[PDB]
């Protein structure tokens, strides 16, 4: 097979929530194979800790929806891009609603993420556009959370489709609002003009086949 | 409980996403029946935020494991207490190491919580106490991603036992560690010195039948 069968090291990955949970989980997979002799850690934080860990060196990929390309100090590539999804009990007064609408929307109680993490300005500005203000009682930093208090008929969700929504949990259900929000990106950051073994780039091959190691490393070093 | 059928006002919580997943809800269950005409909203945070926003006023009762009955400026009382205990895989060599040792868990790939939380300095002191560092593979803010990971098979994991309570993990086992761990404290904490709406005594008092609400308010007060 592969000529990097016996390449070693340790790659360090900085993440949130999100990803640690609904999008890695398969690239590890496909990287442990590739390089079965390289250790990866994990650690996860929020957005402004995961560009701190990055401009230490603390860590070698930093992996977010939030604050990675505009930092001066790293270079972020897109990975993929998503949408939040409404979150509700499965007989909610607004699964019998058509087509759904922010104005529809703005009437619930809302359960969604804090400030700054996960999109959350991606609701707010949806919201903005209609003059109007979420009513958030809850401020998750995750979308377990969320779940929780949907279940526990606190509010309505507004989440990650990747979440899954909740398509396990039942009695909870993910309504597609693709047509009402703004598309999100997650980022791959590294540090401006920093070396990496060679481990580091092809990482970033493995989550988007769109990218090549050459155009990034070129990029990279432009400073 | 007739009583209270009209109290109103707003009740802000911040809190850990430990509480909030696996002990809050019960208790706001209670809460809302007890209280329907009061607006519940919670903040999930850092133990440090949680500090804050109480000594800010941003929140009405804080709850956490940490830093709350250690700070001149909080009041903190007992909630319950609580274990880490060993989340491995099915057919993991743990499951068939008997007595599990300190010095046996030393040697696996650990996912744990990050310093600082959830009870994690139990886990260092521990192993301090056998001349040991850990194998942190992966540093944690949450019980789920910890899931994940373990599933994954990234290594084992340390968890606080009250996250396994509900969908309990397909093909993981815990495994009993109280007797390697200290235990840890949940702390209900409130601004020291401060006046507060009638709910917010009640919700502490409905959340331990030790305290009574009079010794709740004489020991808030007494500075």
């Amino acid at each position: 097979s592969h000529m990097t069968n016996d390449t070693s090291g340790v790659l360090t990955i900085a993440t949130t929530h999100t990803q640690a949970r609904y999008s890695l989980p398969e690239v590890i997979k496909a990287f442990r194979e590739l390089f079965p002799e390289v250790r990866l850690e994990l650690i996860q934080g929020t957005p402004q800790e995961i560009a701190t860990l990055l401009q230490n060196g603390e860590a070698d990929i930093g992996i977010a929806s939030e604050r990675l390309s505009n930092d001066p100090q790293l270079v972020a590539f897109p990975w993929f891009r998503w949408h939040h999804s409404l979150l509700v009990p499965h007989d909610h007064p607004l699964t019998q609603i058509s087509p759904l609408t922010l104005e529809s929307i703005a009437k619930w109680p809302l359960i969604t993420y804090r400030q700054g993490i996960t999109g959350r300005s991606r609701i707010d500005d949806a919201f903005a556009r209609k003059g109007l203000l979420a009513d958030i009682v809850l401020s998750a930093q995750d979308s377990d959370v969320i779940k929780t208090y949907v279940a526990l008929g606190l509010g309505i969700g507004l989440v990650a489709e990747q979440s899954s929504g909740e398509q396990e949990e039942e009695n909870l259900i993910r309504l597609d609002t693709r047509h009402l929000f703004d598309a999100n990106t997650v980022w791959l950051g590294l540090k401006r003009g920093q070396l990496q073994r060679n481990y580091v780039w092809r990482f970033l091959e493995l989550c988007n086949a769109g990218l090549s190691v050459e155009d990034i490393k070129r990029q990279v070093m432009e400073s």
